[PDB]
């Protein structure tokens, strides 16, 4: 259960099994039974984004329906049409409950303070490439439950990962 009084933080994300998050401005594949997973997971709670994350959404998409959109920035002429844009985790997390949806920057930013996370790894074999967005690694104060390999209608096989610490 979440009480109203505390601010748990979560990170959620996409991964391959090198721990590629982001290429190019975007996901270097499409799965969507992830994109069910994450909706499912964050809908009516507070997200918070990078800014390139924020970046990556199309226009017409953001800010994304049914949650609260928090977007970091460092630079002060930067706007979100219809979210919320500041500068620091310290103001992006005063809900009960928040979400980091990313980017890497973002889940290296939002670790400390994060005791869950929530992770789909998909079987698409993408080496790591210099500039590429990478999954956070978890130390071992982190406890984590590894779901079998389960298989796409898109042809990739993925699992889900839950990790908690105290
Ligand atoms: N597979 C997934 O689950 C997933 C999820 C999300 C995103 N992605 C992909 O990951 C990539 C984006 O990740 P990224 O690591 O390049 O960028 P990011 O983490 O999304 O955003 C980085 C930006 O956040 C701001 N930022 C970083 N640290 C900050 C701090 N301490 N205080 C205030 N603002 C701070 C900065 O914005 P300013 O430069 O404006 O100051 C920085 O440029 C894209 O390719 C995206 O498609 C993948
Ligand atoms: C779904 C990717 C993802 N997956 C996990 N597991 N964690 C994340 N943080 C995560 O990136 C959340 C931000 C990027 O978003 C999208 C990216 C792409 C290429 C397709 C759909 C979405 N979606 C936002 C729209 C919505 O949520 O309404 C649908």
């Amino acid at each position: 259960l979440v009480p109203r009084g505390s601010h748990m933080v979560g990170l959620i994300w996409a991964q391959a099994t090198s721990g590629v998050i982001g290429r190019g401005g975007d996901i270097p594949w499409r799965l969507p039974e992830d994109q069910a997973h994450f909706r499912e997971i964050t809908m009516g709670h507070t997200i918070v984004m990078g800014r390139r994350t924020w970046d990556s959404l199309p226009a017409k998409v953001r800010p994304l329906p049914g949650r609260r959109n928090v977007v970091l920035s460092r630079q002060a002429d930067f706007m979100a049409s219809g979210a919320e844009v500041v500068g620091s985790l310290e103001e992006a997390l005063t809900s009960p409950e928040t979400w980091v949806i990313g980017g890497g920057q973002v889940y290296a930013l939002a670790l400390p303070y994060a005791t869950r996370c929530e992770v789909t790894e998909v079987d698409i074999g993408l080496p790591r490439e210099a500039g590429d967005a990478l999954a956070p690694v978890l130390d071992e104060t982190w406890r984590g439950e590894t779901g079998e390999w389960r298989f796409s209608r898109s042809g990739l096989r993925y699992r889900l990962y839950s990790y908690h610490r105290s």
